[PDB]
């Protein structure tokens, strides 16, 4: 690790204990640098896939400081190599103009899908940048570029910012605070050039989808989602699977779920089961049946669903907003299963003492939540009653909870959580507001 | 008026055939005369001017105003003529002063701010005004630089003798055939303040404006003693008066006045309050129950009874009442009045004789006595049996109402079927998918 390194250092020393002339096959440990050399631009292209699905919600914390570290100890050991010291200075020479086209990079990336005459912001920053620039010589002004896919494979504004040191920073950035630009993938290059013979420095960023407001972004949103989620780390730009596997999209997805909507809990096991039932179009009650299955492009945002009008991420997307917007902290509490079928919650309540109910998501309609609930009297015959869905206006009028207050008829949420627990003069006579089922 | 303008504008020519004697130099010349004719021209559209704040201040509270400062500068513009003529003829030092002292009042009374600022005023919170100069087409321009205007914020005492982004050209537009000077984000980081704007040009002088009265208030609402003061002050000044003086006490048929022109401008509405409503204000402003106008015809009304004494069995003020039906019909109701659909203004007792010999399912809208915006269904009920009685449904705020709609309550009501008088509440108001359709329904008791 700093272990591997701490041999680099060890050889160094000899090679110069060894310099007296007062054999050299110890250059072999320019070969012991340039494994360690190929070493850090693996952990760097490790850290952009890490940076590309935390695109789509995972967690990511993870500095570049470990990353900057490494590779100025790398720095030190070619300066004492070129120093003591045939070909072999090709060689280092080699190694460092790698290192320092690998390490400029895009850390903070952009929006990813972004609008038109919007203000907007990324950052680029030098790994080694404290050790060849400062002050004696005037900071290299990087540009950013706006690039088309064809490009990438070789109308931005305030687009030029120097690349300044901090030394309290401890870093070498170069930060667009005040950019501004005036399904089809394109991203920013970000330009810079440096001699230390001179060397130019690009970093290109995650790709972008650009929309113009109104209408605007859900096949945007799916494209840039597909894109980091499935991407290969090693790619000719812009370029992704047709098909993934369900099992991948599925984590995806629970990854999505929990940075829009706001919370920790996320989809479980026996939800993925219904959402694979939509997107697949099959009824199976096993999830051994669709563990193993292959997603595309299509059956996700391409190939409206039967008996809709939309596909699968507009639905699901669709739930996302609604949930964000009105429902989260009722998520959180775990009062919503939320992804399950009409049909299954037939079987559920059939059972169940009168007043039992569970809160799921439309399947029929975009942002919806419909009450279920089981009905019996005296007779003792159970009736399952499928109260509409409301939307996120519904819920501005009243929430959630205030509506299933409202009905005396529901008394427990699913499995028997008591709905009291579960959801938080003059000479005038009184008028209340109620939700009314006919 | 003009007439005046014409006879000066005569013998101002008068004196340029006799002065062809052809020496008077100091019928008979004394043909100025022409001079206090000259001097009294000037009294009046100083008279003018003043008319003209008077009307922006009452503006101020809703009145309609709609008035143009472009007849007054032709005004001033044909007087600076006359001013330069008869100067020009004396080419007798009194003269020359008093003509010197024509021009010096004109001009100075030439500064005034066209555009007010906000009455009630927050700071940190961005604000327009404007001034102009209604003699500076004649008098600024081409070989001078547009003298630059000042806005500072003076108390009461310092009116009688802190803002920022405050100082603007002082320019002439000849397609806006003006000279003013706009001030577009001033900012600012029972007490009256006030915007003085300050110029100096040389023909030096020092060209002064005082703004209307202002309050600022530092949020920590409310603002509603505010709007009171601003209110009474608007209303009830004299032109004559020193910064910043009103009377105590009022006329209560002024104060209605004032009330009705405010219930317009500040609702959204043209249809204002009535008599009928009238009276049962006075009521409960002079806490009596006297049922005819007359008793409180020539009745009087104090600062005091206005915004300061609580309404007796209640919390709150008259103002504070009043300004709470505002906003609650600025809000939620405007349409509504405007259909005329609300009473409003009638009292709880009033109500019971009005119902009480009507058919069943009849209603009415008022307003709230015991709360702060409030609106209330008052309805008579009679069945077959034949025995009338009036509901009162409680009071409806604002919030209420952003919920489900004033109509959208009415109309869930199936006990309601006509509004008063004989108006049926429809025209005045105007599985699948295997799920059960759900409503938000009001419910009486
Ligand atoms: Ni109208």
């Amino acid at each position: 690790f700093k272990t591997g390194l701490r041999r680099l250092q060890h050889r160094v020393g000899e090679i110069h204990l060894l310099r007296e002339a007062l054999a050299m096959l110890l250059q072999e440990t320019t070969g012991e640098l340039e494994a360690a050399k190929a070493l850090v631009l693996k952990r760097i292209q490790i850290w952009k896939r890490q940076q590309q699905l935390a695109g789509n919600g995972a967690p990511f914390e993870e500095s570049l400081a470990p990353l900057q570290e490494r590779c100025e100890s790398l720095v030190d050991i070619y300066s004492q190599l070129q120093q003591e010291v045939a070909s072999l200075t090709g060689r280092l020479d080699e190694v460092l103009r790698t290192l320092v086209t690998s390490c400029f990079l895009v850390e903070k990336q952009p929006p990813q899908v972004l609008k038109t005459q919007t203000k907007f912001q990324a950052g680029v920053r030098f790994l080694l940048g404290l050790r060849f620039l400062g002050a004696p010589a005037k900071p290299p002004l990087v540009r950013a570029d706006m690039v088309t896919e064809k490009q990438a494979r070789e109308e931005i504004i305030n687009n030029t910012v120097p690349l300044e040191n901090s030394i309290p920073g401890n870093c070498c950035s170069a930060l667009f605070k005040n950019l501004l630009l005036k399904e089809e993938k394109c991203a920013v290059l970000f330009s810079a050039s440096f001699t230390l013979l001179p060397i130019q420095l690009q970093a290109l960023s995650l790709p972008l989808v650009v929309i113009v407001h109104g209408n605007q972004d859900n096949n945007a949103k799916a494209t840039i989602l597909w894109d980091n989620a499935f991407s290969e780390m090693d790619r000719v730009p812009f370029v992704v699977a047709e098909r993934v596997p369900w099992e991948k999209m599925c984590e995806t997805l629970n990854l999505k779920f929990m940075a829009e909507v706001g919370t920790n809990r996320g989809l479980l096991p026996e939800h993925f089961l219904f959402l694979a039932q939509k997107i697949f179009n099959d009824n199976s009650l096993s999830m051994e049946a669709f563990q193993h299955r292959s997603v595309s492009w299509s059956q996700f945002n391409k190939e409206i669903l039967l008996g809709r009008g939309f596909t699968f991420w507009q639905w699901f997307d669709g739930v996302l907003d609604l949930t964000k917007r009105c429902l989260r902290s009722y998520w959180s509490d775990r009062l919503i299963i939320g992804f399950i079928s009409k049909q299954y919650v037939t079987s559920l309540l059939l059972n169940e003492p009168d007043g039992t109910f569970l809160l799921r998501f439309s399947d029929s309609e975009i942002g919806g939540i419909t009450i279920a609930h089981v009905i019996r009297g005296q007779d003792g015959s159970p009736q399952i009653e499928n109260i509409q869905p409301f939307s996120a206006k519904d819920l501005s009028i009243r929430s959630l909870g205030d509506r299933i207050r409202d009905l005396a008829q529901l008394k427990n949420l699913y499995p028997k959580k008591p709905k009291d627990e579960a959801f938080r003069g003059r000479g005038y006579v009184p008028a209340t507001i109620k939700m009314t089922v006919e």
